[PDB]
């Protein structure tokens, strides 16, 4: 089965003044639209090798499909894990500052170790905020690339995109000062959801009840 | 505040010489005993500095500490998937039936195809790593990857429902330099109702927690 | 004694000298930020290491050593990178002498030479390096991806012609379109400075190993 | 258009039982014979493959031949240094003299402390890799790195001069998984003479070369 590309949640200037309409627009249809082609092309790839049309190097191949998948899912959490200022931005509540203020501490505690997370990845990557299914506790680790320090079973619910294309036409090399504005726009309600459903499913799929 | 709930080390689902002929007691024994343990450990260190840090107590490099859980916490959910994965000699080979079977045929065009793929892919992992059968939550299909370390190529989403450790330590006291062998060997001591049980899960499970 | 510190080097040219194919803001962020940063990393992993050996703190040997890795090599990258590099005049055009004879010789002359080197450019995955290279096992030239500074690469190879791939290298000019970069990046290349790079390595690189 | 010199399995400096009892012979057999060999192999193989993309008989991933023969050359420069880096004990073992340990005593402030920091960064590699002792040629000084698998982590410019590899395979059958105890033991077997000599070579043509 093929890869699309989800429309956004919102118009491509609906996260102004935090992340300008130029930075959405190119990011959705050319960066995000890449991953899906290059995830299906590897797919197709892999589909050929099967049927003995061609021989693939597998492990090349493998690589390029992680790599893409990667990216698509990323990305694919990375639009509604934001919303347009108002909806979006703001100190979450619910179960996931439950979570927050056992795991961390509470909201500053946990946005300064977020933050700093997101900030020093080495060259481009992810902050990412993960439930985890073994301890039904919430995470904080970084990806590089898209594939690069992800694990298994952790499952993320809030991401933050620091490949330099998220932020380099507005912020520059600034990548502090745009974590500092993406909180601005963060779908609280999005991440309480995906949270939920953590809840609910994710520990049987590793811990068989 | 809560402090962390530890990561522990599971207890094999059969004694160490269980999967004789085709790994040998000695490798059961240290991988688990040593390997194993190592990363349940590491892990735990590793939210042990970041608990400390949140207290106000120590200074860390975020960024280290986060490779060194990534590793450690990755070693750890692999092992704890690929001891059940396995079983003794006769639980364990043949060919699988059920929902597993029918996505195998669906997707791979049946299970000798899919066998030659995942023991290419297993073979020719570049470094130590392992070979990974996952389910899709978007696509609610398997796809076949590597996993270099534990934790470089792995990508979120995916659910590992069946994997094979081809870190050196997991095949050369008995297979030395011939991992091919060792792949081989492999599929005599797989458990394909517990892989079964994981995709059962992960087709009731997997796709809400993203869309 | 005390480490000899790492030190931003000047450009060989002005900010603006290499426009209109790379443009001045992108060569002041460049030089004064992102090379900056990279100096900064390297001497700071090396000053933990001195801190260290002076028995004053422990540290992690594997993190402080990936610091070190990752800066340094950011810093030697950009150092070849700049001079690599020339006004138009002295950039561009078809290389002569020496560089020319072997890449007539392994890649079977210029036209086919530049198509590879620019499909290894384009296509790294990620941030990176396309890198040509003096292979001191054979004295032949090899052609590689670097992915961030400190990937892919390998001991012995010495890069005479490296272009920066990472997304600040182009990004407020060139957008997403990496392509057209690469494509416009062979009209700075400083032909001259290759060939002097390539004859140190035929008269010194073999012996070292 | 000619086609390209070939990688070559440099024969070992000595017997294979020339290192017990620190490396057992069937370590040294199967390191040398199956695993360096394999690198030559795979380094070859991926520039075959960019000839035929040349010549225009096939259309190759670029990133992807790229890959392989960058992990390739990188195994085999590495076991070529690695090889040479050690010698049966008497020539191997003990400690340094002339310009290395003339440099250890100023980056490191002596043999002890250097072989303290250089022991952690082998132990403590990341999955398989190096323990790295490499001259810097726009310092002229030295550094200690680590490399993951043989192509990770390392970086332009920096000339190992010693190595030590911590790959699984380098001590397994020995050791098993104390690799701890195989990297205090390695010391015994290491060629200061052969590290001097690469020094030498670095000193003179390093920094020349950059
Ligand atoms: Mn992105
Ligand atoms: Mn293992
Ligand atoms: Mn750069
Ligand atoms: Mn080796």
């Amino acid at each position: 089965k093929r890869y699309e590309l989800p429309p956004l949640p919102y118009n491509y200037n609906a996260l102004e003044p935090y992340i300008i309409e130029e930075i959405m627009k190119l990011h959705h249809q050319k960066h995000h639209n890449t991953y899906v082609k290059g995830a299906n092309a590897a797919l197709e790839k892999i589909e050929k090798h099967l049927k003995g049309e061609i021989q693939i190097d597998v492990r090349a191949v493998m690589r390029d499909f992680s790599f893409n998948y990667a990216g698509h899912i990323m990305h694919t959490i990375f639009w509604p894990n934001m919303a347009p200022p108002g909806k979006g931005g703001g100190t979450p509540g619910g179960r996931v500052a439950d979570l927050i203020e056992k795991q961390f501490g509470g909201f500053e505690k946990f946005k300064a170790l977020f933050s700093a997370a997101a900030k020093t990845v080495e060259g481009v990557g992810w902050g990412v905020l993960a439930f985890d299914p073994l301890t039904e506790e919430l995470r904080i680790l970084q990806v590089e690339k898209h594939n690069v320090l992800m694990t298994a079973g952790l499952v993320p619910i809030l991401v933050i995109d620091v490949w330099e294309h998220a932020y380099y036409l507005q912020y520059k090399n600034d990548r502090g000062s745009y974590v500092e504005n993406w909180w601005n726009v963060v779908n609280w309600d999005d991440v309480e959801k995906r949270l939920e459903q953590a809840l609910n499913n994710a520990k049987p799929l590793y811990l068989l009840p």
